[PDB]
């Protein structure tokens, strides 16, 4: 049962507790071809990678398999905009290259969307190979980031 | 004679970087809090905001004293695009030196689509800014421009 951990707030909170029925669901989404392809796997507060690292976001690389941590839930931070809910995931594997040695972060957009409950989740910056935007951002439709 | 300068073609932020062209002109502000811990954001679309910090992209003033902190620079633009949103990134902005270490500070300005309006209802969400401590910015507006 081991949920989201705000980092730190409670009007917070209250965002998380709109976001329990995403809580279950699975999201993915595989980019590049061969031989640099990765894939992303993402959870609303429950772990997404398979090394039991708390991970919220994972990036996984396909030559080697290896699990990079974007981002954990124990470090979680949601903010509510005017047609969607912005979800923070922090404290991820450190970058040791180019862009510098900071902890890799994971943001999701979820735009509201009313005719979804989610759906459509996709990466639109990331560090990944060749895309060196040291910076990672999802999107995503949910009719729970209405209102 | 200088504009937003992207960190790092990519001829896609370019492009995406175009569509905003008719902001350029214009100056965003936003204030919060009471007295005497009062706040005014400005932003500025690749042109600088604040009074005296030459570069700034977006600007924090203290308005007991007009001491001004530097969000983000467009020297260092970044800008990506969404379904009908458009989300505008100046990074290179005074450190936080604090509780949040000692990272540079960043503005993440979130542009959604409104049809009604060529630009508009700019405001904060996030903030470092007093008992606000979010270790982060991020502002939001509407505009046409952002309709896909
Ligand atoms: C998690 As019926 C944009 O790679 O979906």
């Amino acid at each position: 049962e081991k949920t989201c951990d705000l980092v730190g707030s409670e009007k917070e909170l209250a965002l998380l507790k709109r976001l329990t029925p995403l809580f279950q669901k699975s999201f993915e989404s595989t980019v590049g071809q061969s031989p640099d392809m990765y894939s992303y796997v993402f959870r609303v507060c429950r772990e997404a990678g398979q090394h039991s690292s708390g991970a919220g976001l994972v990036q996984i690389q396909k030559s080697n398999g290896k699990e990079t941590v974007v981002g954990r839930f124990n470090e979680t931070q949601i903010f509510q905009g005017s047609n969607w809910i912005m979800l923070i995931y922090k404290g991820g594997d450190e970058y040791d290259n180019h862009c510098g040695r900071e902890q890799r972060r994971a943001v999701v957009m979820i735009s509201c969307n009313r005719h979804t409950l989610a759906d459509n989740f996709n990466p639109v910056s990331e560090e990944r190979g060749k895309v060196q935007d040291c910076f990672y951002l999802f999107e995503m439709d949910s009719s729970l980031a209405c209102s």
